[PDB]
């Protein structure tokens, strides 16, 4: 049972339910929009589900440490979810592009989804111990490279600019990307590299930028889903 | 196991049980109406089944509590429903004015929520003890002044009294928000900054008035939607 | 687990595993009935659903009594599930007059509604001994006359004589509340009141009397909804 | 936790996960059936659902008995499915002959349903010592010869002779009736009634005659069905 | 709880929450493929279902074992999934040729069930020590063989060799069986009847391997069903 003065706990409480709601309205709501939309739903609603799952797993892990003693949840089980959540995420960028009929090579969705592999892979390695905190940190930093120069300057980047209908929806999820997922990277560096930060920390603030890294970005697809579906 | 004489456990049973009925309920009903109002049921929906997620939780401690021989279950841990059910109740305001086709700019929505979530944050913050009990209070008065101002005097009244198709629905939600919800700060005057109620008192209340402040809340909505999916 | 010569524990897990069939059944089939069936469709699915999630917790109460020695399951447990289910299987009284296009106040509903609950709330207050039993009993009584009326010689009972195509189902569902459905106050009698009859013989009872009054009841309800959706 | 050399408890977790496999693809696939056949599919999953549970359940029971020291699954639990699972199956006699738009009476569904409840009421009774198991196994040969009369000599058959559709399913589905479902009855003699066979041995058998005995029965079934949809 | 270090049980959360995303990915995406192409996608989703309720179990037992102090899954419990979900696989070879509308005997069908099963039961009898390994390797090859001739240059081969949308699918498909399940008499060989692999290895290897041997089976068949849906 979670205790009243556990902030960490009160978190994990609170994103585990948040996701699961999360997943239902995204399931409930990809049945009402145009059939060019389904699949941006369905991606949404699984990296929702993932994460629920996941966190209803990893609060009870919390819990139990908290009683005994000594409270811990290392960050190595979020990539259990992040493994298969961020690849999700970012295939997005792909996905909705297609649905507003740009023309994308799959070149762009295979760029999307290994520099996402390379740069779990590397943290994971990284964190896990298999290899040098410092080198899984260049490895996933080059993941990171090649995401962020898709988007930003890449082909989805240009598709997303000759379309009108999705421009300002790749321009809101890139800056998510950009600037809400700095926090992953940071916490790498601070948290596990540096030492600079508990995992306890760690945890709050990874649990709630879950309402913007993942359901915000769910939100700002379905948005132009509806808006589109019109 | 539930006890003998256990009313407050009797409540948690009986709330934890209804609400599962009405989550199914709004959602097996929501494929129904005009999709104009298939959104207003999805959050109906939504609402109760976080309560639901959490009164099955919420129910599990305090039957533990009551077999460690001190019954209590903290108001605190509300909040974790709250925080979700709180803020998606309130845009149904916004919802059901553009379900019935009326002029609303989207700032009353952010107005709406903005002014919801100041009102939890600040009672939160108020009894995790994170702040001063008063100051939390009122940072939370103020949420509330401006949700009451939105709805009785501000963008979303107005357009509902234009409207007359939801004119009757908006009056009926509004009032449960006024005077249904008014346990609520009630509870944390006299419960928590008083002491004059016990918890347990307070959780047969806010249990029992979930008939009212969610479910009555989701089957008014889900009234108009079936007279306008005519 | 389950112990041998336990016949009340039988009976428990047969009612418990029709009621999650029933359900699955009136939620599928409701998905294929006329519109104007599938609310009648719906309320049979939340009265077996709501069953069965107080089944399987109430099976578990038992076989857990009958390990420490003692076997019970009192009564008064059941009323967690009646405060719902019986509200709900007596407005599809109101709500199949309407799916047949009878015209019918909505007052009908009301007393349907009212009459339920003050039968029920003076139930459950006797048993739970708020109140005498005898008091109870009486005001239990109230209730029962009321909805009695409204289906026998009412404006519900006059719609359905009007109507044709519902006046057998009506009928036949009248029969199951005014006989089926007096296992229940007799219990309160010669079980509670009287302590002529052992919980455990009338949790045999009820839990078997549920294949009647609550799954065929809605089972007539399909059977009409059917020949009215052709 | 599932031992080394347990074959009995590898039936049963084979069979538990079939028959959940068995239930999902019902429901799904019964949503694409014309709607004259929805019906059966709903039938069949609600068959094989009703197994599912029961077989989660009673596989753990089994597990618990090994690790006691004592592995036994008395075949008298296998009735709390039956008595639900055996009339569900054969009214799918009276369904598919309605389905196909066979002329066929009422009649002969409550021949159907009647005869399955006495063949399994005997039996039930028998096996839980509530009479003689000569006289439950009297009862329930009662049974057995009406409904195998219905099928193979009955209104049915007749039914099912005149159409052509369904002529060649209902043979199939009638065989595994005679055939597929004799193991019941024999487990009844040899293993209760004479003791020559090991209630492990029962176990393993009935576990993998639900392949046929059930699953194959709803496939005949969606074979027609989706033949007839055509 | 799974441990510090133990890229065992890591691989089985990876997996079995992946085999969650994968049925629920299916089972969405298969309400908005071409009817003809249905039944594809609810295989692929009972595959992934089947195997997610096995690795959930599994999972435990490791853990389990873990905390138990000798960590053990043995391969053996594999084949409650592998005797549902390979079979499955198979046929879709046969169901994707229909989709397609290619002319193909049933006995293609038939052809590829026993050959699965003859290659399963084997396996699993040489597995679970009722015949000896080589005889179990034996009888399990001869069933490899059966099914690698008939999607290889058996009728299936051809059929797809007409067509030509599935052409590449098929191919794609057949190159899964050919190679990726050739760690499966891989294992058998190393893992079990020389000892030369540890069953820790083979469970990450089999974990891993699911990705492809399942996963990315069922999203080449989903690719083929959305550019024929089209
Ligand atoms: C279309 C509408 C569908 C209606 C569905 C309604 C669902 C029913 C609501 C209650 C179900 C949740 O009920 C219960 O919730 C608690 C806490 O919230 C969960 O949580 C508990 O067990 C899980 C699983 O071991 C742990 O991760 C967790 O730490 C623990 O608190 C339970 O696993 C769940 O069974
Ligand atoms: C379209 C609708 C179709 C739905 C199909 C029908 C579903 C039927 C499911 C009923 C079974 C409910 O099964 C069981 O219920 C009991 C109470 O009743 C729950 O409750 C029990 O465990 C949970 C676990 O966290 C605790 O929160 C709770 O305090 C405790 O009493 C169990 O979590 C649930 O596993
Ligand atoms: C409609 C689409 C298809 C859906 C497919 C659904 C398949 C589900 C398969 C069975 C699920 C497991 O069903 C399992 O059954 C046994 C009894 O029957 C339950 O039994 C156990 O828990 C409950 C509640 O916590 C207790 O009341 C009971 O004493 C205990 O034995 C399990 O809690 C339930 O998990
Ligand atoms: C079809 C659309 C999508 C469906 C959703 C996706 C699939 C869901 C995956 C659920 C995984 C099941 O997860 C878990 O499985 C194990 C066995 O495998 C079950 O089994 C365990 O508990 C039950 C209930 O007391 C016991 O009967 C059983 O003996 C025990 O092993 C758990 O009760 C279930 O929680
Ligand atoms: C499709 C639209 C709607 C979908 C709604 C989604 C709601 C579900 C959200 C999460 C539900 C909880 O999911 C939770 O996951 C954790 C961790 O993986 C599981 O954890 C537990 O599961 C089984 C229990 O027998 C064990 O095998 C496992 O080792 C154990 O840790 C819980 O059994 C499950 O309760
Ligand atoms: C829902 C979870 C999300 C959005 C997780 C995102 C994670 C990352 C963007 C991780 C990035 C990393 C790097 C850029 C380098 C260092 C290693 C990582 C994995 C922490
Ligand atoms: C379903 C739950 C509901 C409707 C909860 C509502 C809660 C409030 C309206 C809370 C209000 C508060 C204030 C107005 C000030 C004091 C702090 C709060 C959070 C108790
Ligand atoms: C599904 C459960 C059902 C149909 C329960 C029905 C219960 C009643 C009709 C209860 C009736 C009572 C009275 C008529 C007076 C005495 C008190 C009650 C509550 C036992
Ligand atoms: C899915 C389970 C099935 C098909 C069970 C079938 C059971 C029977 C056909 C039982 C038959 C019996 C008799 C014919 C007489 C003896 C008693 C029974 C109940 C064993
Ligand atoms: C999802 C799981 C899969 C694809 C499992 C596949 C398993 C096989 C292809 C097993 C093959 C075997 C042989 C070819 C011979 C030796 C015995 C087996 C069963 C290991
Ligand atoms: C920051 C957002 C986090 C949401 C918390 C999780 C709760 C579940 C999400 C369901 C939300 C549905 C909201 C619908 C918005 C409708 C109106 C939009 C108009 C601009
Ligand atoms: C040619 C067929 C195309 C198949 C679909 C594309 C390939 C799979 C995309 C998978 C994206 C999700 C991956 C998340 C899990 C990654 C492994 C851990
Ligand atoms: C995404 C919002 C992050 C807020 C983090 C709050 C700081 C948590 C550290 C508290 C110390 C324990
Ligand atoms: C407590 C569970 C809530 C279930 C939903 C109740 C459905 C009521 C339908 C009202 C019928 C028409 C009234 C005018
Ligand atoms: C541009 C697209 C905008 C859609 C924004 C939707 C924001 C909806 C928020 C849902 C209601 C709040 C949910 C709970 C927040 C929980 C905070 C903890
Ligand atoms: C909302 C309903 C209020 C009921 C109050 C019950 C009395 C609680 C004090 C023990
Ligand atoms: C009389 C008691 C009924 C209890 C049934 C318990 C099992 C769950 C309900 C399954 C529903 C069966 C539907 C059968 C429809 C028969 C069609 C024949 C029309 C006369
Ligand atoms: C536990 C006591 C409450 C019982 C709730 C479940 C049974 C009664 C359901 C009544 C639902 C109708 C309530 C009125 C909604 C009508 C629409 C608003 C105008
Ligand atoms: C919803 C109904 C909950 C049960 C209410 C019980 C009323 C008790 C009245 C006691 C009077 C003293
Ligand atoms: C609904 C009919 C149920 C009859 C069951 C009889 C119970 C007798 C008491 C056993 C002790
Ligand atoms: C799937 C379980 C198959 C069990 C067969 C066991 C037969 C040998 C028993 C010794
Ligand atoms: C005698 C064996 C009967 C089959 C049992 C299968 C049990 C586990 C899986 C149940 C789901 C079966 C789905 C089968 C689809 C078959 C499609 C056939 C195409 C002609
Ligand atoms: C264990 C008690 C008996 C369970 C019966 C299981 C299912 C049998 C079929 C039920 C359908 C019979 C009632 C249909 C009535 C149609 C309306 C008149
Ligand atoms: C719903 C099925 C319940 C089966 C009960 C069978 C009882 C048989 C009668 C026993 C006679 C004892 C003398
Ligand atoms: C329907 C398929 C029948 C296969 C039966 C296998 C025989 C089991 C023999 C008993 C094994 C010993 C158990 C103790
Ligand atoms: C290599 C296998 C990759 C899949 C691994 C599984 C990850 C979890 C389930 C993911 C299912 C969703 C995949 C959606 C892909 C959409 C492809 C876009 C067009 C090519
Ligand atoms: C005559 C109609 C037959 C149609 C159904 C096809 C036969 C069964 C196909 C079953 C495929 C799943 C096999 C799993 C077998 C499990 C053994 C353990
Ligand atoms: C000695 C004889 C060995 C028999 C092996 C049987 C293996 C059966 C495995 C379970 C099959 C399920 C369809």
């Amino acid at each position: 049972m979670l205790q009243a003065g556990d902030f960490v706990g009160v978190s994990f409480w609170l994103v585990s339910v948040a996701m699961v709601a999360a997943t239902v309205f995204f399931f409930y709501e990809g049945m009402s929009v145009k059939k060019e939309w389904k699949l941006s739903m369905t991606i949404a609603g699984l990296v929702t589900l993932v994460a629920a799952i996941h966190y209803y797993y990893m609060r009870d892990y919390w819990v139990a440490s908290v009683l005994a003693g000594s409270p811990d949840s290392p960050i190595v089980y979020r990539y259990i979810d992040w493994l298969i959540t961020v690849p999700l995420l970012m295939i997005e960028f792909f996905i909705i592009l297609k649905a507003v009929g740009a023309s994308i090579s799959t070149n762009s969705f295979w760029r999307l989804l290994v520099g996402t592999l390379v740069m779990l892979i590397g943290g994971f390695a990284g964190e896990a111990m298999l290899i040098s905190a410092s080198l899984g940190f260049i490895i996933g930093m080059v993941g990171w490279a090649i995401i962020i120069w898709e988007i930003f300057g890449g082909e989805a980047s240009k598709a997303a600019d000759a379309n009108a209908g999705v421009k300002s929806a790749f321009n809101a999820l890139r800056l998510i990307v950009l600037v809400g997922w700095a926090i992953y990277p940071l916490g790498y560096i601070f948290g596990y590299m540096m030492g600079s930060v508990d995992s306890g920390s760690l945890n709050i603030i990874y649990n709630l930028a879950d309402f913007v890294n993942k359901i915000l970005f769910g939100l700002i697809i379905w948005n132009v889903a509806v808006r589109e579906s019109s």
